[PDB]
């Protein structure tokens, strides 16, 4: 169809966020990386922003379907959230342009000089943000009530839980290029160093 | 303490972080210090060498904050989580440094950016100091047989994230700091599942 032909811009911008950054990158330099005109990609999407708003859309979207379906599982909570931590990593070592733009609009918001649809919109994905978070912060307690985990805050493990997930997209920079399985294999043995403990 | 230089750091590192680097400009930290247009040329070479003093500056004050936490006759465990706490309480009070020490397609000099490298030497020398002690750690039984180079990094990185949630929530005392840094690092390394 032609969803072919809007991807191609969406993984671009995705990748072209990364390195300069939205406030950095102009129309143009995702028009240089695809190969293909300034006009259609207008036609597209009607505004710089609008683009960065649909690669968020499809940065959750991507991870929303893909660690939700472990949202039960074969052990107690613990069991539950590693494999999905698992998948959120490797998720995202696949799908990392699109998660750094999922996160930048931090560096944005102070400004916000914004249209007044695109208020309603963002905000729209912010909301949508909660929903993430707390489906990490549901299958902790069931395992805390099971006592096959450990108890601590949980208003703040959910935010170091998915902070210290985050944190190493800060770190995989220069590290790309390998196979899928190869990113599984990290994906589990660190989401044992955070989940697991590193202490006896 | 009024000091000129620093003030000029600091409000560099203040723009430096929440305002893009890009979009943050000398005229840019002008306005939040009070100081005149070219005053801040004065000793600072062009934007970037700042981000050299600001980043060296708040580097090696990490760096001191943390250093006697690793000498101590304690476990891997313990100690570690020592100096995870005095990480944390600078990233809390110093979150603005703290943030451009990793913070880094501009027209850059190759002398601004030797200095760079010799800043780059003490980053990677400051989570070393963080790799010795794990080493230890599971040297002596406290801590998993866990990978070395991932787990150091691991929680280095836990570390500096502490900062994206915390930008927004900078207004507690030192008393309640250091009692948040302190849980804040045992879910770190201690884990969860019994």
């Amino acid at each position: 169809l032609e969803i072919d032909v809007k991807t191609r811009i969406l993984d671009a911008a995705a990748d072209a966020f990364m390195v300069h950054g939205f406030a950095n990158t102009t129309i143009d330099d995702i028009a240089e990386q695809v190969g293909a005109t300034k006009g259609l990609i207008y036609y597209h999407f009607r505004s710089k922003f609008d683009i960065f708003l649909a690669v968020y859309e499809d940065g959750m979207r991507r991870v929303r379907e893909r660690v939700e379906p472990h949202a039960g599982g074969a052990g107690t909570g613990r069991e539950r959230l590693v494999a999905m931590s698992v998948a959120h990593l490797e998720n995202l070592m696949t799908e990392l342009g699109y998660h750094h733009v999922v996160h930048q609009g931090v560096r944005y918001q102070a400004s916000t000089a914004l249209k007044i649809r695109q208020r309603d919109a963002l905000a729209a994905l912010n909301e949508l943000r909660r929903d993430y978070e707390l489906m990490f912060r549901r299958v902790v307690a069931e395992g805390i009530a099971d006592g096959s985990l450990r108890v601590v805050d949980e208003a703040l493990a959910t935010r170091t839980l998915l902070s210290n997930l985050n944190a190493v997209d800060m770190w995989y920079r220069r590290i790309e290029g390998q196979t899928l399985d190869e990113i599984n294999e990290l994906a589990t043995n660190v989401v044992d160093l955070l989940i697991t403990g590193m202490a006896n």
